């Protein structure tokens, strides 16, 4: 067996890098927040509660797994708290992805009451809340949910550790059933499923408003093509009946709509007079106010759909890499945990899910400069000022 401290160098020296560039990277994304009042809304608090996290995962996580990899001698309670923090800080995540997602889910449904809703006040209440069931949940082996009450006294004895002490390792005193029915099962597959259903609710919504304009818009040109090509004056009055309820659903900027129904109405009052000609030409008026106003409203519309649809797949990115950080570590535990007949994942293996799971600290920033325009700016600014 190749000296240990070989392989834990390697380890080490890869964590300290992960460290650093959580907290830098981190530091940008809140320095960025701190600075432009256009990111100051109630969605970036919560990805400034994420980005909290993951410099704390630099500062304290990334060395207290370094610390809890060396066996050292301690007392089982304390070996416990740098064991457990981690998992504090993984939930904080959690709840913060979980309320990014409905926020934007409010953002998209009803939009005209978001404001009133989601508030600045009530997103720090939630995060401060979240951060609470946080350590309460990722410190519950605290609690006792632990196996300090079963040490393995041949092992501590081996290192000469004291009395009352344990060989501190993540695994000795941490039940592999509080990690993967508690934690894995409930407090992160629950989770991340629900912000999958949110998520999908998100694109489907829009999916579907898009398409409610595209009909709207339909209604609205080829009711005119009816009215055009009648000869009968209830043609008409029922063409226009359609564009008018297709107007104002449209409507659910004003200028255009007034003039627009308006116009629909002085038509329709024509068209139940029987003057067919005369309420084709009115009609013949809508046209005129299409073009000026509500094709301008279609397309903004459509515009600002697309970038919700846009920012919410950015957002949904960064649940994936989440996600992928994060399972292999989980699957290496439901092995250890399901499978008593199965070799434990080597030493190799858990230093490289150990090291992914830590480097999710670093890949927020990056999402955030590569698919968010006001956040990559923002980067851009904060470097060449101070470079
Ligand atoms: C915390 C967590 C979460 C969260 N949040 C989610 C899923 C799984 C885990 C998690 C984490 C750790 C762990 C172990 N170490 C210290 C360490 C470093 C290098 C090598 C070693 C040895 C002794 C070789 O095993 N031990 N750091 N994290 N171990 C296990 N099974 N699960
Ligand atoms: C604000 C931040 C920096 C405070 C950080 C305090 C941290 C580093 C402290 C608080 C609780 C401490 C632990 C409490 C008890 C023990 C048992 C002892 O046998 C070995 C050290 C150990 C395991 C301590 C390690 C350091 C520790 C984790
Ligand atoms: C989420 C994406 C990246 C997929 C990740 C799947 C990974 C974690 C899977 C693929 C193959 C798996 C390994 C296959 C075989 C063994 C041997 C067994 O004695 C312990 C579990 C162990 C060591 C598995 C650990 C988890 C593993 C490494
Ligand atoms: C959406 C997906 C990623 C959710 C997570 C899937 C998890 C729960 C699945 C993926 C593959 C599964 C493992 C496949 C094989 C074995 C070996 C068996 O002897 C014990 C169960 C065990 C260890 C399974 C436990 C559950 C498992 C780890
Ligand atoms: C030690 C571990 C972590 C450090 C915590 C960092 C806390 C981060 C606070 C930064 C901040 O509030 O900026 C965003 C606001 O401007 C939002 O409007
Ligand atoms: C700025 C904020 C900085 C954060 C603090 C950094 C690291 C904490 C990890 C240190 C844990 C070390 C414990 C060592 C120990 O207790 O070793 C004695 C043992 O009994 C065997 O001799
Ligand atoms: C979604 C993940 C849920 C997957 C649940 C996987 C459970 C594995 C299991 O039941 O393993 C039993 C063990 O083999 C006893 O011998
Ligand atoms: C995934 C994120 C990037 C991983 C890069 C390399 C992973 C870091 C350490 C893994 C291997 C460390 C020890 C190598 C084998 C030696 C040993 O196990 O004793
Ligand atoms: C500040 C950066 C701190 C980084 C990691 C601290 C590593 C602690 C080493 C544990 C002691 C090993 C032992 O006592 O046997
Ligand atoms: C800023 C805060 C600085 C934090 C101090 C850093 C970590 C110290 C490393 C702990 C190593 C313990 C020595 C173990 C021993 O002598 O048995
Ligand atoms: C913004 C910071 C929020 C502060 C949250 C503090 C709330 C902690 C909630 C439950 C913690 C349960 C574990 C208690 C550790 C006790 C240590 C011991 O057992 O010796």
């Amino acid at each position: 067996g190749a000296p240990p401290i070989m392989g834990s160098s390697v380890y080490i020296t890869v964590e300290l890098a992960i460290a650093v560039l959580a907290i830098l990277g981190n530091v940008l994304v809140c320095w960025a927040v701190w600075l432009n009042s256009n990111l100051q809304n109630v969605t970036n608090y919560f990805v400034v509660s994420l980005a909290a996290a993951d410099i704390a995962v630099g500062v304290l996580a990334i060395p207290f797994a370094i610390t809890i990899s060396t066996g050292f001698c301690a007392a089982c309670h304390g070996c416990l708290f740098i064991a457990c923090f981690v998992l504090v800080l993984t939930q904080s995540k959690i709840f913060s992805l979980l309320a990014i997602a409905i926020d934007r889910y409010i953002a998209i449904r009803i939009p005209l009451r978001y404001n009133g809703l989601v508030t600045g006040t009530r997103a720090k209440g939630i995060i401060a809340i979240c951060w609470v069931l946080s350590f309460a949940i990722g410190l519950t082996p605290m609690l006792g949910w632990n196996n300090c009450g079963q040490p393995k006294e041949g092992k501590a004895h081996s290192q000469g550790c004291g009395e009352g002490q344990v060989a501190c390792l993540f695994e000795d005193v941490v039940p592999m059933n509080y990690m993967v029915y508690f934690n894995f099962f409930a407090c992160v597959l629950v989770p991340l499923l629900l912000m999958l259903g949110v998520y999908l609710r998100i694109f489907l919504a829009a999916r579907r408003q898009l398409a409610d304009l595209e009909d709207n818009w339909e209604t609205l040109n080829d009711n005119l093509k009816v009215i055009e090509k009648a000869d009968n004056a209830a043609q008409v009055k029922d063409a226009l009946t359609k564009m008018r309820a297709a107007a104002l659903d449209a409507q659910k900027f004003r200028h255009g709509f007034d003039i627009l129904v308006g116009q629909i109405d002085d038509a329709l009052k024509l068209a139940n007079e029987g003057k067919v000609k005369e309420a084709q030409a009115a009609a013949e008026q809508l046209k005129t106010t299409r073009n000026a106003y509500i094709q301008k409203y279609l397309e903004r519309a459509r515009s600002t759909l697309q970038k919700e649809v846009h920012a919410a797949k950015s957002l949904a990115i960064i649940v994936g890499l989440f996600a992928l950080c994060w399972l292999p570590l989980h699957i290496i535990n439901c092995f250890t945990f399901f499978c008593p007949d199965c070799s434990h994942a080597p030493l190799w293996l858990m230093y490289l899910a150990i090291v992914l799971s830590h480097t999710n600290s670093v890949v927020n920033p990056f999402i955030y400069a590569y698919r968010i325009r006001e956040f990559r700016q923002t980067f851009r600014k904060i470097i060449r000022s101070h470079v």
